[PDB]
């Protein structure tokens, strides 16, 4: 009803930016060139505010239990945390406009398909269809209906939506990490927490320091670590980056709490970490130093994926490249396909060195048949880092392939069931 209702809390500390809370009222005058942003005039002012933030009055997202286009996994993971009753609406990321229901219960989590008739009319069961999605979800919060329990307890958001930009259009240097090249700093003008990395040169070339930071200024996903800025006008140059509290995923996986951080949680991870390189591959770009370390962890178990195009660069890395990515000197997604397998071997040993097996002897120990199960690894997923790990890379399945099988690997069980 042109009216905005905010759906995320936003500190403005910005240019012009304004600050909403959930559920203050907005009116848009407009947006920005990317629409990340747009003009929103409140009760207390005037400002630019994230287009992801705020929804319409009318749309269905102002609901709690509606989360907009998720992943079943994703999902699944958000429900982890639930009790029953516990429940959320989705939209499908295969086919979009088909809607599903995940409700959990008891420590399952049943996912259900919101079908719509000829009429127009969806329903979940055949003997109770309703117009719109809302009398649906409110009806089954009122009984059950053929649903194993009531949509009782709609589920929290997992992470505030990523915008890209700090602005709708060097700095302070902080701590760097402890050591045992980035930097913890912040950013006055937009008063925020960035990583620096710094570096000298053989990658780092002149000319190109520039150009491919243009393409990389374009990566923009999700699962992928935004390039915020760039300083070269310095002997030591600057890359600002997004800021993870939590870090290297390796240091995570290591220390982490494994009731906290379970096979669902790992899941969660791997669909996230497939997801950008599939992002990375469908664009024609190379990773080339795939592995958990330049991995990052952040709020809700949010991975994303730095170092991409870095190739070279701390270095205070054999056992992740491709056979014929050191023998012959090769470029290309499929020696990232291989690191992706080293990498989920790495996640279902909670951070194991690799090839546990003599280095100087390793690549033939790979010219005849890799490693072995892992403890609870599904035989599915060992059966996908074996096609990762392939002597000729045109055997090794496509990153969306990846994420595809993924994604469909547990739809009649569950991760959790199918360890043992
Ligand atoms: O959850 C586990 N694995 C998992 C989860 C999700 C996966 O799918 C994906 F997609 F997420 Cl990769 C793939 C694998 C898991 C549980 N327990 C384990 N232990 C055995 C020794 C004991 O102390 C603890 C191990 C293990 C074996 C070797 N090291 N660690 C692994
Ligand atoms: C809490 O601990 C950390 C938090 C971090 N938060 C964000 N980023 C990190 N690392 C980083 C930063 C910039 C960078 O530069 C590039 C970025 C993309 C592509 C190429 C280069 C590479 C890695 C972090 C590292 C940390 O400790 C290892
Ligand atoms: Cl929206």
């Amino acid at each position: 009803g042109n009216l905005f209702v905010a759906l995320y809390d936003f500190v403005a500390s910005g240019d012009n930016t304004l600050s909403i809370t959930k559920g203050e009222k907005l009116r848009v005058l407009g947006y920005n060139h990317n629409g990340e942003w747009c003009e929103a005039q409140t009760k207390n002012g005037q400002g630019w505010v994230p287009s992801n933030y705020i929804t319409p009055v009318n749309s269905l997202e102002k609901h709690s239990w509606y989360h907009g286009p998720v992943s079943r996994n994703a999902a699944e993971y958000l429900l982890s945390s639930g009790i029953n009753g516990s429940f959320l609406v989705r939209e499908s990321e295969s086919s979009p406009g088909q809607r599903s229901i995940s409700l959990r219960y008891e420590g399952r989590v049943y996912h259900y398909r919101i079908n719509t008739a000829s009429d127009g009319k969806l329903y979940v069961s055949s003997e109770s269809r309703f117009n719109t999605l809302a009398e649906l979800v409110h009806h089954h919060s009122t009984v059950a209906d053929g649903l194993i329990t009531t949509l009782h307890y709609p589920a929290p958001k997992r992470n505030k939506p990523t915008v890209y930009g700090v602005s709708p259009n060097d700095i302070t240097m902080k701590h760097k990490l402890g050591g045992g090249e980035v930097y913890e700093g912040v950013w006055k003008k937009y008063s925020l927490t960035v990583a620096v990395k710094t570096l000298k040169e053989d990658t780092m070339e002149v000319e190109e320091f520039l150009k491919e930071a243009a393409v990389m200024k374009e990566i923009k996903h999700p699962n992928l670590v935004q390039l915020l800025g760039v300083c070269t006008r310095e002997p030591p140059f600057y890359i600002i980056t997004e800021f993870m509290t939590y870090g290297n995923l390796l240091d995570y996986l290591r220390e982490c709490n494994r009731q906290e951080v379970n096979a669902v949680v790992l899941l969660y991870m791997a669909t996230q970490i497939s997801s950008a390189m599939e992002y990375l591959e469908k664009k024609n770009f190379i990773h080339r130093d795939l592995a958990a370390r330049n991995c990052l962890v952040g709020e809700n178990h949010l991975v994303k994926v730095a170092d991409f195009g870095l190739s070279r660069l701390m270095t205070g890395p054999i056992k992740w490249t491709a056979p014929e990515s050191l023998a012959y000197n090769k470029f290309s997604i499929k020696s990232d396909v291989w690191a992706f397998g080293v990498l989920l071997w790495e996640i279902a040993t909670y951070g194991m060195s690799p090839y546990p097996i003599d280095l100087s002897q390793v690549y033939e120990l790979l010219e005849k048949d890799r490693m072995e199960r892992p403890e609870g690894c599904p035989e599915k997923v060992y059966e996908l880092m074996r096609a990762c790990w392939q002597w000729n890379p045109s055997d090794r399945p496509s990153f969306a392939e990846i994420h595809q099988a993924f994604e469909t690997m547990f739809q009649e069980s569950s991760i959790s069931d199918e360890v043992e």
